[PDB]
């Protein structure tokens, strides 16, 4: 149904999710100006020691690679979090040229790509009602720039081959997220929303400061992908990414 493309894209999604244009939408520009610092914050808790993947899919709009959060095992919290958030999946978004892909901006900068690691709270149960509630999730954002390679990166790369188009599936087990973290912790948090239709006011956003670098190449095996299923006319999976919503009454802070 909702895409990315000229008829289904950000602009129409309002049509049959409403709250596209509501009061706590996702992604937003970041002014560093008027973050305010919060000393109050505590540092985040990233503890992925024994984080279990299982699977990479492409769903048609981005891939997942998916964590078995059956247990307490990869888990987010600290920072502006009350509880224990568990990983589920992480994905990106990403554009067809190095000056765009990014969802979130800083002083309107956007950049080459943007990683979501995506956490539900464990005091509700399951993802499907942790989504139905305004702390329902956390997701750590990470900006990518295009230079150096990253190494940690390339695993997710060499399988895209296998999962080209829609609906394709991968075993993708022993994947360590760590490899994705840029040295700092340093973030901006918001509260926010999923930034793909159901666009569901439920997240509480953790975006790093320190983007990761990746090579040209990296970025352009992403660009191969395609949006539609084996067999139909080759779309690229390209500019996979909603633009800054209106900030409203909300505040942005820094943990610097
Ligand atoms: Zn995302």
């Amino acid at each position: 149904h909702w895409g990315y493309g000229k008829h289904n894209g950000p602009e129409h999604w309002h049509k049959d999710f409403p709250i596209a244009k509501g009061e706590r939408q996702s992604p937003v520009d970041i002014d560093t100006h008027t973050a305010k610092y919060d000393p109050s914050l505590k540092p985040l808790s990233v503890s992925y020691d024994q984080a279990t993947s299982l699977r990479i899919l492409n769903n048609g709009h981005a891939f997942n690679v998916e964590f078995d959060d059956s247990q307490d095992k990869a888990v987010l919290k600290g920072g502006p979090l009350d509880g224990t958030y568990r990983l589920i999946q992480f994905h990106f978004h990403w554009g067809s040229l190095d000056g765009q892909g990014s969802e979130h901006t800083v002083d309107k900068k956007k950049y080459a790509a943007e990683l979501h690691l995506v956490h539900w709270n464990t005091k509700y149960g399951d993802f499907g009602k942790a989504v139905q509630q305004p702390d329902g999730l956390a997701v750590l954002g990470i900006f990518l720039k295009v230079g150096s390679a990253k190494p940690g990166l390339q695993k997710v790369v060499d399988v895209l081959d296998s999962i080209k188009t829609k609906g394709k599936s991968a075993d993708f087990t022993n994947f360590d997220p760590r490899g994705l973290l840029p040295e700092s912790l340093d973030y901006w948090t918001y509260p926010g929303s999923l930034t793909t239709p159901p666009l569901l006011e439920c997240v509480t956003w953790i975006v790093l400061k320190e983007p990761i670098s990746v090579s040209s190449e990296q970025v352009l095996k992403f660009r191969k992908l395609n949006f539609n299923g084996e067999g139909e006319p080759e779309e690229l999976m390209v500019d996979n990414w909603r633009p800054a919503q209106p900030l409203k009454n909300r505040q942005i802070k820094a943990s610097f």
